[PDB]
């Protein structure tokens, strides 16, 4: 059985428990992009009392062309995630791509992600789960949400308990995604903490569209929200990227939803 | 004669984006005139002791069921008649939906909105019909439609000379046999300036695919997005009802389950809006 | 009166999923009394020389469209005499679609294939009234309905009275503005021992969102599983037919198009069935 | 550019050429297995005239649970997949899961197997592409069409021009796949040889069915097809496995299909 309330030292996670934020850039385009993004983050966070998790990948692994920004690559990152966990105290979530990365990224990396196209690669979630740190899964656009249960199967009978399951959205169509609200309460009843990438689900593969989405979300009473932000959004997923400026209002509606939503009697209408 | 209203009125009640929710909220299909009765009976009570906004919603014709026997009501000469006796007797405005051109003209005496079938919306003669009577028009999105197609049904009834239009959320086909709730889709009517409405009850839907159980979650998403209402179907006994049962939110839990969306819609009307662009 | 007609006869014509595919072509809408004769004679000519049987296709109406305004064609008395003439002149059988059910008598009269159309084939009223006619029906699968749900519009049609059945494909939603076709659709339909045909003009549709250029390909594909017809939509000159235009077959085509399906059907009807159970 | 005429010493793949077909067996159960069914394939598409080529995993590496059967694994896979091709002498396709593995697979495979949810991984694509070989791209389930070309951009940009496209479905809804024919235009206008897995886009994630898809999909005209087989389809993916007995009947009608459909004039109808 997996784990219903995952604990990270001090932070608690679950869908009945205060939303947790994994938050962060999409790629680590510099190290002083990187700590004033962090910095901003965690004061935010601070003031308005929402337990926090810094997230940024060393690799975008799967653009169109070669030769697109793919950022400072395995040695480097690693590096460079040390560096913002050392200074600032504040816990690491980034995505393992390949087998052997999941050891040593572990090391830094309090949370590594399984990214959705690669969630049901067998080598890289036995991997991934052997390093021990806290999994947190991408639920594939193609995916259907009861499909989950595998991968938490999997991953328990890799020897890991400490799992989280991130929507980010299900093909609709061609080039586009719709996030079908109905399926969180199918995965919150698999009894792990359920997050909501409102980032990466208006991909149209809709910046302003980013509070609406979440709002709903949350409203269904989530263990918390995986969101990205960049001074300005225009090296990496900048139609998604939320205005560094705009992080505080954005938060503070998010905290003060969350929690009239986490204080209702859950109803039973069977 | 361009424009939709912004803010639909009806009477004491107003109507829009911006303004506290309003609830379309009954029964599917007028089972009975005793059993309507105690439908409206609850509902209005509920209404008033949350300060809700409320118009009773019940169909007189089942016009689309499966087989030519399936159970359709009583009617439009008797279901005419059911829903002007709860409207005198509860003071209650009215909601019921129309099916035909010749329909349209004889239901409006008595209902305040007259709402227009997802299946039927493009049909031009029925729209222009509606539209002639001068009474609210609810505009049921239909499954097969994406949001910005919403703009020429609008402009079809505008073209008709009735301005006071409502759109209704009720579910996307996604694949076979399965309906989902683009969220996003919201805003793209929302900037129409019309009132945008949610059907939760058949927004759940399996249709030749119940998710009974699931309705709250739905319902918080939908609401959290900041809409002009909710359009509701309740019965005693949901196993028993007459049409859509699987769909149908059990009576006695309608108090618990509005008190929620209540405070969720007051959190988020009072949101200060916020430029993304 | 419980099974529908495995073989459905029109005089000389036979139409079945294992006999040779039958065409029900012609145009989107009657445009004009002139242009509806040019375009049966070329197609009864081509079928003439190719050795296909034909059914010559016009609406008379287009109740569905965008706009109050918009192009709707003849209407009802007019084109039913249109419909008539062509019939007359060129003994040529007819297929139109009804939408109303008190259109299903006096078209009837002219159209010996009434035509149900996809937004409407659950409408219980016209269902009744196109059955009453004793017509061959052709239902148009709606965009938002799965294969298997084709059963029960049979089993209305069958409990009204009519047998001589036939289910067209024409797209799938496939997300926002957009059709495919589940040709895998096409085995469950013939199970239901009914003629099938394929409409493969209105499968390429982008629904507010043309894709002319690649009907070949589908048409190809579609016939290829093995269908008792095509159903197809041509003009002149595409880009100013009256509607549809984006999905019309340019007239001066349809020779060579039909000539590769007649082969391509003729190869595939004669193999022999094979047991992958 | 890509090749649009693909050779591999005698075989030509095209789309205006004789359809080419990949078959074999979804995965290498045992020794004499394999051997039975390469025989079976290679005696009838001698009889037949199609031009062949077999196909087998080595390793099925996305199953759901961590216990489930995936083949002899690398080492194991390539050592018998060489004594296939040396007694029979027939090209090998099989597909690859890790960067690393593109290489040693190439020196027996004749054309290397780019899986679906793998199709973007750049390390993947550039380490396949180096091996030389003909690289077949499986057409993702979350993919539209058009976006084909940047798998084949990266490709060329990696320095392989001997591709090819292979459909197999795309995410229609929830546990169903739909495949949609217009697609296969859009793919052949790219001028590449397109093919057609019929087997995996059965898949409800309907073996009374495969004949119907194939003869559309054929229909369409294609460069090849993509085909499973197996004794008694009752060790993995049997339900979309087609019983060797049939392999012979099925395979004549695709042959006299082609024929009509490759004899055609093209024709514009735009």
């Amino acid at each position: 059985k997996p784990q219903e309330v995952v604990r990270l030292g001090d932070i608690q996670m679950a869908n009945h428990l205060p939303f947790v934020l994994f938050g962060g850039m999409n790629v680590l385009e510099s190290k002083d992009l990187a700590f004033e993004i962090a910095e901003t983050y965690i004061d935010i966070c601070k003031r308005l009392d929402i337990p926090y998790v810094f997230k940024a990948s060393f690799d975008k692994a799967n653009r169109s062309s070669l030769h697109s920004f793919r950022g400072p690559g395995l040695e480097k990152g690693i590096e460079w995630l040390g560096d913002i966990k050392k200074h600032f105290n504040v816990p690491i979530i980034t995505d393992v791509h390949e087998p052997y990365q999941a050891a040593p990224v572990a090391e830094v990396a309090d949370i590594i992600q399984l990214p959705a196209f690669l969630s049901r690669q067998t080598d890289l979630v036995e991997a991934m789960a052997k390093t021990q740190a806290i999994i947190n899964i991408k639920k594939a656009q193609f995916l259907a949400p009861h499909e989950m249960r595998h991968i938490l199967h999997k991953c328990l009978e890799a020897g890991n308990d400490k799992l989280i399951l991130c929507e980010r959205g299900s093909a609709f169509g061609y080039n586009n995604l719709v996030v079908d609200m109905l399926g969180f309460d199918i995965m919150k009843e698999m009894n792990v903490p359920v997050f909501f990438d409102v980032t990466h689900a208006l991909q149209t593969p809709r910046r302003a569209q980013i509070t609406t989405l979440a709002r709903a979300g949350m409203a269904t009473g989530l263990a918390g929200l995986f969101l990205e932000s960049h001074p300005d959004p225009d090296k990496c997923d900048g139609p998604s990227a939320l205005r560094l400026s705009q992080l505080e209002p954005f938060l503070a509606q998010l905290k003060e939803l969350d929690t009239l939503v986490k204080g209702f009697k859950k109803l039973d209408t069977h």
